[PDB]
């Protein structure tokens, strides 16, 4: 193995002994396209013909007028498909055809990371297919059809509780016996190595684009750079190109669900406990065994968090916070009715945090950049159910 | 007046008398403004970092795999919002602000213009008011959901047939007696003068955009750019910067309906005949009185055509043809599985034809731009639909 595995006491390749051939030679593969020029030269086309690379950066007037904050919005909202993941998708699309394979492996809870893999699939043309649990499958018809259109094959997974974490095991096992000719295409910046390092690769350009345009339009970095927090995916590729300038903050928003303090929440980073999932070691909700997470929104919906989160909040390099499924629909509300532009419910979550930050301190002098993950378009459904049945039609 | 009402012997002023000083201080205003470059400072400005613009141009080669053509897709599908619209709305909203305007008056049929002009005025902070025919208000609760959440009052017309038509009419009626402080935000290029000129001119960037793209990709202008038209917004913005460069095509692809023989349809341009609707003087849809319209895509449901498109008809400049309900469709389905794209409906009608240039001469040379004029997420139920009714699921 080429790369360390772990970033301190997490991460690693917890999986059966069939995956390590697989697991090492994508590793490989990574690494020599990282340092082929020739492969950066395909990706950044096609992030930037394909996807619409670079995205904004927005600043948010209306939403802090009254106040010394000055709010910018990454719009990763605004990139093709409608959210960061296309970014890390087209990646490992390009890693696969490299590698030679023929085939995309992946898993969706809600269809998000599905819609994404079937995309990069059509484009790179390789043949998609995407587990996905049976009771999601019956709530997502959309993005179920989305990826039919699009060619992938979604196969609904019946054993277990026909959830995600069930789509995702039989996904594994998927691989584990054609890894030949399929690559797995893991959503986030968790699991097994090298995946927490591809993906954070891969989304990496967020963090720096966001830099570039800072210094242009305020010639200066922000006080702080704030993102919502699932696996880790879209925060760490803000992340990334910060970690090194130390005096700029780094918070990570989770899912506070019903409040941290019920039960029915997903901040397994600053309210569970180390343990292995999904084949990494990290923090996570247990009950004695694994447990559930809750949020009003699904793609925050994880019951724990990638290796390089809980080690930077070790470190203290970076703090997370918790905000509440009504905090994150107030946000929500919010800048659809200021800025004319609706958030996806996660992201809610980040900008949630920020305008946190800055009622309690309307004087404070402060330079804030939220990632906003994806649009909220495929939320209103969602939205308007709930406050429906709060009785506020 | 200023500038000239018309295009040959289309366009005009034909509205009340009550409407001619909101007309022409309008058109003032707008003159004043072409020429304020400190307008056209922020115009570029809101574009650029809230809208997204410069917009992609993406290269669709595997549509085109086994033939002499190389098609080009100017991806209005990527600008905030979803679809070129958020360009123009964008403008006027800029353009009502300078006038010192509070509101913005706007009416829907689908709600495609309608969350435009919600989210422009969100941003520029107007009191939007947009009406809507009360059988499109039923059939379009997530846009009309939309509205409201970007703060928007969206008033359901019950005269005449509740649709379209009426909610526009209305609209009119209410400027009538308001335009002192309210601007009527009218959502194409067409209506009386200097509505079709003012359209043109806050669309004409994504024609200016594509032929320097073209440039920088393939050293030469394109043969011929392709776009749907309904009042024509998107295709004269991308006609515009191409109307002198004489060599390149200009072609303009009508809403084929059931059959452009079935009169359930909407080319009025190339099959009815000129007359004075909403304002203008040019070519329409009548029975004898005005008549009707249709298409599976509500967006290019119109009975008529912008005057500036008439005109280039008439004077042969540019081409307009016709395609179907099916072969749109089509178009639709084969990008969505091919590029990984899911096109609007209505921008299907302009791939279509692209298409079909291309399979019935698959070795000629030509390199072709099709305006793909929005997104299609926001037709899969449509879709979906069909293709259940037509049993195939
Ligand atoms: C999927 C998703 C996420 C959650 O994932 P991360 O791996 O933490 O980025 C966040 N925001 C949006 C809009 C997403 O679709
Ligand atoms: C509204 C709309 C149109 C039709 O309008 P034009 O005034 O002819 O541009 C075309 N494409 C999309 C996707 C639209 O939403």
């Amino acid at each position: 193995t080429l790369l360390n595995p772990y970033f301190g006491e997490f991460g690693g390749m917890y999986v059966p002994q069939i995956l390590m051939p697989a697991l090492r030679q994508l590793e490989e593969a990574f690494v020599s396209a990282q340092k082929d020029p020739e492969f950066q030269a395909q990706f950044n086309d096609l992030l930037k013909n394909y996807a619409g690379r670079p995205t904004a950066l927005t600043k948010c007037q209306n939403i802090t007028a009254g106040t010394n904050t000055t709010l910018y919005l990454k719009r990763e909202d605004l990139l093709h498909g409608g959210a960061h993941k296309t970014n890390q998708v087209l990646g490992q699309a390009l890693l696969a055809k490299r590698m030679g394979k023929t085939e995309i492996i992946a898993e969706t809870g809600a269809g998000q990371h599905g819609v994404a893999s079937a995309l990069a699939s059509a484009l790179l043309g390789l043949k998609c297919r995407i587990y996905m649990g049976a009771k999601d499958v019956e709530r997502q018809s959309p993005n179920v059809f989305r990826m039919r259109l699009m060619g992938a094959e979604v196969i609904p997974v019946h054993s277990g509780s026909a959830t995600l974490k069930d789509a995702c095991n039989e996904a594994l096992r998927d691989w584990s016996g054609s890894y030949e000719t399929a690559h797995y295409m893991l959503g986030t910046a968790a699991g097994p190595h090298p995946y927490p390092t591809i993906v954070r690769e891969f989304q990496r350009m967020i963090g720096e684009e966001t830099k570039a345009q800072i210094l242009e339009r305020e010639g200066r970095l922000p006080d702080a750079v704030i993102a919502c927090v699932g696996g880790g995916s879209n925060a760490i590729g803000m992340f990334a190109d910060f970690i090194n300038e130390t005096n700029v903050g780094l918070i990570g928003v989770e899912p506070g669900g019903h409040g941290i303090e019920t039960g029915e929440h997903g901040a397994p980073l600053k309210h569970g406990r180390v343990g292995i999932y999904f084949g990494m070691k990290a923090p996570m909700m247990q009950t004695e065994q694994i447990e559930e997470s809750y949020s009003i929104s699904a793609g925050l919906d994880f019951p724990s968090v990638g290796p390089q989160h809980a080690y930077l909040n070790s470190t203290g390099r970076a703090d997370y916070v918790s905000i509440t499924d009504d905090e994150a629909l107030e946000a929500f509300k919010t800048l659809c009715l200021h800025e004319g532009i609706i958030p996806a419910l996660e992201s809610s979550h980040a900008l949630a945090h920020a305008l946190k930050m800055m009622r309690e301190n309307p004087d404070k002098e402060q330079l804030l950049v939220v990632n906003l993950s994806g649009r909220g378009d495929k939320d209103i459904f969602t939205v308007h159910d709930i406050l429906k049945a709060r009785g506020e039609i």
